[PDB]
């Protein structure tokens, strides 16, 4: 339960990484180093989320590095390629002027991004935010066959590589709704 | 007739409950320390606080709707996972420049007329069940064909429930309006 | 062509009429010629609202026309999409940005006219559920005109619910759509 | 490969052609180089306004390339979507954004590019209605080349109107999506 949820939010934090770079180039109050961290209190507290996202980006590729225990079977392929652009129109646009010169206001903006965190995970739509396509992630439904268990029903999968039809390659499961794939050497 | 519109707009207030919590946390005024001037600055926070208590009351009302069992027939078959959940309705309701902006009072009631016009024009188009804030409270949305104990089979109507429900399970229900309805699980 | 485009763009005018009656309250800043001179955009959007009143009564007078018009409909089916990207690009801008300078207000009126010509050319006028606030419902219906023949499921607009296979009244917009009434 | 992408980005950069027309109006500041130094955001987008004209004559050269190409299309069908999620995100919200300060004005120009890097890779550059403002009506076509086989529901771009099942002319963006026009 816990380990299915900590990796779950990691794509969403990776999905907000393209948002996070704007705040540095939107908040530029630029020697009294105590005053600079006082005046520019907002970029120095959001830069760690850039460090969080890169850490999850290295984490996401490290799941694919585990190759000593993975199973290898895929039946068929289908590239649906939705990547719904409406999510960009929900989460990145409404922070026009993210730092409107009052920290009490800026609590609510940071309150907004975490409340939609529970919203946009529990609705199970995190894999269609088009910021994930910036990192070359291709989306597709494939009904695989497991080597041990039976046939799956056209499950949504996200991966960085283009798959041909019925290619028995490596992968790694995320849950029984989505997973992460690989290629066979 | 009046109760259908009443619990329709009550579900709309439950959808806007997070907007309400955001706007108490947004436009509350700092004392940092004669109270009547602070109350005069507290007018938008207190009216949306009354709105938030209305949301609490209608959430308790929905729990009461789950609680009446004496007049409840069961008679449920099948299940189909529709799961539409269009987030554009979130992007229009809960972020009107994030609710309100703190400059002018007549502009504030202009946004008040904006949100009540939005309320009437999305209750008149029979698609109130749209926001992904109902799923924040734990609800899930999917469309199931139902037979009646007295009447026959429905025609692919929308259902709403909190607890998890599956195919051909004979479970409880409520009656929101003549079209959509709330379900539970049979104990 | 001129009358067809005129009563085509009038639906979009009535769509934006709700935005105009918001912006009356939005930009109202209250020997009165100074008050006239400062609040010129309430006056011109009030004029636009009067144009909306004129077109609402114009299509109402169109709906009274049933004698000289042909009145033949068969069948019915309902689609009823009326999505909200239209209102997301219509109302949400005018509450999104700031509205002070008249020089930039000229550019916002140029927004209005170019988004009108976009929504005219691409055939997305029959949209923005502000129309459905005025009793309107959307569904495509294959109608029969026995002088001409059977049509193929063209999208239709009416202010009343119409069921299947009823020889109700209509009035004709242009080569694809029409407004509809109910027979007596 | 190399020549495909530079023509692929031209559809997006001409879809923002009218966006440049209001930036010179929204930030209209009206020896004399100090006047130029104030209004850098009109005069920079006036250059891509000239680039929008430049690609508009360039795409006509693509249609008017030569005569040995552009052989035949067998079938035709229509989709005509012009989905409006791309509007209110691409043309509109920059006016929803405000231009008053220098450091944001560079920062919103990075918001232009990071849209387009996504928008190219999502393969959605046949959907802006601003491209349809220039007279283009957009519709998928199954084609059969004489020397090649039958392709499966590829996307066609055409200014002038075409009917169904006619052997007509074309031109290429790349192998997948293509320009269509009419046979003399």
């Amino acid at each position: 339960m816990q380990r299915n949820t900590y990796n779950k939010v990691g794509l969403y934090i990776l999905s907000l990484a393209m948002l996070f770079v704007f705040i540095i180039i939107l908040t530029a109050k630029i020697i009294g180093l105590k005053k600079l961290v006082l005046t520019n209190i907002v970029p120095i507290v959001c830069f760690v989320f850039f460090l969080f996202s890169i850490y999850f980006y290295n984490r996401l590729k490290n799941i694919t590095k585990y190759n000593g225990q993975d199973s290898v079977k895929i039946t068929s392929c289908q590239s649906e390629s939705y990547e719904s652009l409406t999510f960009l129109a929900t989460y990145i646009v409404p922070f026009m002027g993210f730092s409107f010169e009052d920290m009490q206001k800026n609590i609510a903006y940071l309150l907004l991004v975490v409340v939609i965190g529970i919203i946009f995970i529990k609705t199970d739509k995190y894999y269609a935010n088009p910021t994930l396509a910036l990192f070359g992630f291709k989306l597709y439904r494939v009904n695989i066959l497991h080597p041990g268990s039976g046939e799956t029903k056209n499950l949504i999968a996200i991966s960085n590589d283009v798959l041909k039809v019925d290619d028995n390659v490596y992968y790694s499961f995320f849950d029984e709704f989505v997973f992460i794939a690989r290629k066979k050497i």
